[PDB]
């Protein structure tokens, strides 16, 4: 649904979310997954509410495997906090939906502080 | 008191433990590891009894580091039988990784519960 969710895939991936300039929020799910289900109504609340702020996008792990396997994601959902191109945040699981809202809200507070205080 | 985690041993010390995990990606240069070292030290002592507390270092174990997809230190994760389920990036103000891994040690459980894995 846009509220301009973008499908990310494995090949470009790398262009869309490692060289965005805007934090990028993504939902690792599956379209078999209940708990993806469960949590999608709420990602494309939140995905509306901070648009301006963020891009947001899922990925469909069943059909990337690689980007997947790059994050080390074992499991759906998965959401992701990228700060210039690096992670900087993620929770997995059907979580209460203002947990998923405060963690986007810090990590447009705090995000960019995070990323320059760590090394690559 | 914290565990010295290793890619050789990794399964045993990280994927096969009963309690959770808490680790601390880092390198020896880095001065955003130093400066949260002895918060995670004292998180490590505050909850010894519900999950075990270890670190390692990323330059002399490439492994893990490919595999939960690392690309900055420090980087703090939750593991819960193996299963990733929260991480964190950057030197933040100590309390925010605090009220995460209480958060985990109560609710990391379901939400790996709540949660397909990857291969299914």
């Amino acid at each position: 649904n846009g509220s301009s969710i973008i499908e990310f895939e494995d090949m470009t991936w790398s262009q869309q979310v490692e060289d965005s300039k805007k934090p990028v929020v993504v939902m690792f799910y599956s379209p078999a997954c209940p708990y993806c289900k469960a949590m999608e109504p709420y990602f494309e609340e939140y995905a509306k509410e901070y648009g301006s702020s963020a891009v947001f996008g899922r990925i469909n792990i069943a059909t990337n495997p690689w980007t997947a396997e790059k994050y080390g994601v074992q499991g759906t959902p998965t959401f992701k906090f990228f700060c210039h191109g690096r992670p900087v945040w993620e929770q997995v699981g059907q979580i209460y939906p203002s947990i998923l809202k405060n963690a986007v809200r810090d990590m447009l507070q705090h995000g960019e502080e995070c990323i320059r205080k760590s090394t690559p």
